[PDB]
């Protein structure tokens, strides 16, 4: 192919509990190597893994955390940002057990912002820095959640817990029908949409559920100007569910993800993309048209050994997957062209069942992606002010 899926392993520092209760540290880092030591030093031998990148921290001090997040972004964030500005599809997904540091890496906290806020900030910084009257940038965003093979729109002002149907089109592929793609023009729009989205996650029986997947997506459309050309880069930041074992199809997407990774590691006929919602929607990110990075977060202490190992192993396979990313030039024109063509052919065959409203679907897709930019702005605005009025009757 062209490029291999790049793999980084992030080892979170020993927390207060692990130090107080004298839980033994079994994971240590040697440059780009991850060494997993046995728990009771018969096959108690140190296991050594090698990856593209390895992050670690000496303690939980604010200095080391700031340095940590900075390191992670400098190593992975700016690269995929550059990919976005080069018209490439790019993706970063966090894999690991609950409490290893997936969300802390992807989203981070208020004092320790993760990959996503830095990515958005840097994105709008660069766009605002480069935009001429010959160069223009259009930025869209979406945030979805996948729980129990059901998709929810996290950017919907009304967290109605209503599932959105996942449908397939012949020329478009897998898509979430009804998902919000909101036009944004600054970091704060994204910030409010994200703060609202992050408090709309699926609750557990007790504390957000660790069984849900979170997919954040940025679309960057660059136009160069007596005619104009266009490139589109799509970033996909994914915070997966906890990889640990069970303590129906609640773990379908995770297991299927494992199977997909394993299959690719060894025309997608026997790669089970379709066996789950997650692998189906993120099919192009794994062995497809995308620059893909995996961040495997692991816990350092012995009490998580078998999990850590597992994670490591999966990571070790992920670096064998080969993607083939290309620059997406004027994809919208091609898509609407193929869509209208298909509409006409469906119109012709219709004059001779499953084609009755397939054309309806195609026309719907056409009309929805021919929506003017201004109306998208107005949409995002009314959504925003409805969020501003939903806290009015609640105050
Ligand atoms: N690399 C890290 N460095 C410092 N603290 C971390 C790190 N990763 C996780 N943590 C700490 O442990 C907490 C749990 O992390 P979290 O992102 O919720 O894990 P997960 O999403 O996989 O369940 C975090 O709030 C953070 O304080
Ligand atoms: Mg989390
Ligand atoms: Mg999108």
């Amino acid at each position: 192919g062209d490029s291999k899926v790049k793999v980084a392993v992030r080892v979170r520092p020993m927390n207060r509990r692990e130090i107080d209760l004298h839980t033994k540290c079994v994971v240590d880092v040697e440059a780009n190597k991850v060494i997993l030591n046995p728990i009771n030093t018969a096959r108690g031998q140190p296991k050594i893994f090698a990856y593209d990148h390895c992050f670690w921290s000496m303690d939980e001090s604010v200095r080391e955390k700031c340095a940590g997040q900075d390191d992670v972004f400098k190593c992975l964030g700016e690269n995929i940002l550059q990919n976005a500005f080069d018209g490439y599809n790019a993706c970063i997904f966090a894999y690991g057990q609950t409490g290893s540091g997936k969300s802390y890496t992807m989203m981070g906290t208020a004092d320790q912002p993760g990959l996503i806020p830095r990515l958005c900030s840097g994105l709008f910084e660069r766009t605002q820095k480069e935009e001429n009257e010959e160069q223009s940038f259009k930025v869209e965003v979406s945030y979805m959640e996948i729980y129990n093979e059901k998709v929810r729109d996290l950017l919907d002002p009304k967290g109605s817990r209503q599932t959105l149907k996942v449908r397939e089109h012949s020329v478009l592929g897998p898509y979430v029908d009804g998902l919000s793609k909101l036009a944004v023009t600054s970091y704060k729009d994204i910030e409010s949409l994200m703060s609202e989205g992050n408090k709309s996650r699926t609750v557990a029986a007790t504390e957000e559920s660790s069984r849900s997947h979170a997919v954040f997506k940025i679309t960057l459309t660059h136009t160069l100007y007596g005619t104009s050309g266009e490139k589109v880069g799509k970033l996909s930041l994914v915070d997966l569910a906890g990889s640990e074992r069970a303590t129906s199809n609640i773990n379908k997407s995770l297991t299927t993800l494992g199977l997909v990774i394993s299959a690719l590691a060894d025309k997608n006929k026997f790669v089970p993309y379709r066996d789950s919602v997650l692998t189906w929607l993120l099919k192009d990110s794994l062995g497809g048209n995308s620059k893909t990075a995996m961040v495997a977060t692991v816990s350092p202490a012995a009490d998580n050994y078998d999990e850590t190992l597992s994670t490591l192993r999966y990571a070790d396979r992920a670096k064998h997957i080969i993607n083939h990313a290309v620059v997406n030039e004027d994809p919208n024109a091609r898509i609407i062209r193929d869509l209208r063509e298909e509409v006409e052919k469906l119109r012709e065959q219709l004059t001779k069942p499953e084609l009755k409203d397939r054309l309806e679907e195609s026309e719907k897709l056409i009309q929805e992606m021919t929506v003017t930019w201004e109306e998208k702005l107005r949409k995002t605005e009314e959504i925003a002010q409805e969020r501003q009025k939903q806290l009015e009757s609640h105050h």
